């Protein structure tokens, strides 16, 4: 771990963070839309954050929980959702169930923390939300869901920008065997692929991409739509669509290829309720441990000296270096900020918000 500065001074009047304010609220996203909250140039208390969430289990990984109190850091990053209970064993570090692969990949790499706690169910509201613009084009709007019903998607599908899910009306309309429903798609995107073939006492017979359905397809490579497993930082690139529900039958170009609710596959949900609690999940990722302004107030801070006539690195005011300090009278400091700079931008004097004393900064 960096070693914090031997010269350290943080910047007096920050708000406070207020992470729990945004842990507690009533409006709690599912795995599939997890929400992400960056806090920086602020100051908490984990103490009190524990205890003003229903805390359930709080531990680190990369990382000493019991180092939090007390220190800095450059940002501190957020991120949450509900918990449907049957998933909960997903959310092991390293798990390749369904939460991580489809929903949301906790960073093993990084130093963080997870948070489990819970909000009373009567106050909370879950909202699903499909975060694929692909899906949302080709017609997936909302759940209808219970309340505190918790989606999570199984599978993810990544398609490209000419992506479209109906069979082509001139296609589709000499099909006898079979026939797709068709639609026309929007300019610039491909008709699904299909194929018409003889075979056996049948003329027309017709097959398109994407059979049974891309979760199950015969053969992938044929299917645009291709498997995706989340990454660190990303959310589900879309549910599969079942292309035999996308369009009508005998669906002409007048008609706009739209797929039905019920073609969106591979997702389930599950409640987050259990002792009359809705289940929540958060993670913190602590960037920049000893730098930066997002600061630790569970402690009393004892103020160290400003080590004087000596190469001594610092960091004030969230600004790092090293330098000589020299305390001068008051007269000899040249500004009314904290903070003084040279011509070329660089840190020449502190002045210093415990003392009021004042001090030329020079290089080492
Ligand atoms: O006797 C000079 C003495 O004063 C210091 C501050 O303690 O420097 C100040 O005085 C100088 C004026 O002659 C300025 O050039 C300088 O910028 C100002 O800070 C010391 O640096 C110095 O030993
Ligand atoms: C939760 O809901 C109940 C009933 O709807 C209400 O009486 C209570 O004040 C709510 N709690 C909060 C913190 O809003
Ligand atoms: C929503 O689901 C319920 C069943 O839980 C059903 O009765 C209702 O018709 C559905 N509404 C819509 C708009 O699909
Ligand atoms: C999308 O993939 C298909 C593969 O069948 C290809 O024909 C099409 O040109 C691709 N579009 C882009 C923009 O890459
Ligand atoms: C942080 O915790 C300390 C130690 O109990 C307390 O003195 C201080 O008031 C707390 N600050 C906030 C903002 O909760
Ligand atoms: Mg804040
Ligand atoms: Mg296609
Ligand atoms: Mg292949
Ligand atoms: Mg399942
Ligand atoms: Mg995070
Ligand atoms: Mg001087």
């Amino acid at each position: 771990v960096k070693p914090v500065a031997t010269v350290h001074r943080r910047i007096p009047d920050l708000p406070d963070c207020d992470i729990d304010k945004w842990l507690n609220n009533f409006n709690v996203p599912s795995p599939l839309n997890w929400e992400r909250k960056i806090f920086s140039n602020c100051n908490f208390n984990l103490s009190t954050l524990l205890r003003l969430v229903h805390t359930d289990s709080f531990s680190c990984n990369n990382f000493d929980e019991s180092k939090i109190y007390g220190s800095c850091f450059k940002s501190i990053v957020l991120d949450k959702f509900a918990i449907p209970n049957s998933r909960r064993s997903d959310l092991q570090l390293g798990s390749s169930g369904f939460l991580q692969s489809s929903n949301y990949k906790i960073d093993t790499t990084s130093s963080s923390c997870q948070l489990y706690y819970s909000l009373p169910a009567i106050n909370v509201t879950i909202n699903n939300y499909n975060p694929s613009s692909w899906n949302r084009r080709y017609g997936f709007n909302n759940f209808n869901l219970s309340s505190h019903s918790v989606v999570y998607s199984r599978y993810c599908f990544s398609v490209n920008n000419t992506f479209c899910p109906c069979a082509k009306p001139s296609f589709a309309s000499s099909c006898k065997s079979h026939k797709p429903p068709s639609a026309s798609c929007p300019i610039g995107t491909n008709y699904r692929s299909c194929e018409s073939t003889t075979v056996l006492d049948h003329t027309d017979w017709c097959r398109c991409s994407c059979l049974p359905d891309p979760i199950t397809a015969y053969d992938p490579r044929s299917c645009s739509q291709k498997k995706s497993l989340v990454g660190v930082g990303e959310h589900c690139a879309g549910f599969g669509v079942d292309e035999e529900k996308c369009g009508v039958l005998d669906g002409s170009y007048n008609v706009s290829c739209l797929c039905s609710t019920d073609a969106f596959l591979g997702w389930s949900y599950d409640t987050c309720v259990s002792n009359n609690r809705c289940n929540i999940f958060s993670n913190f990722i602590l960037n920049g441990i000893n730098s930066g302004t997002t600061c630790s107030n569970d402690l009393l801070q004892p103020n160290t000296e400003v080590f004087t006539d000596v190469c001594v690195d610092y960091d004030l005011y969230g600004i790092t270096g090293q330098g000589i300090f020299k305390e001068v009278s008051a007269v000899y400091y040249n500004s009314w900020q904290n903070l003084l700079y040279d011509s070329n931008g660089n840190i020449i004097g502190f002045k210093d918000f415990v003392t009021n004393k004042t001090y030329n900064i020079f290089p080492c």
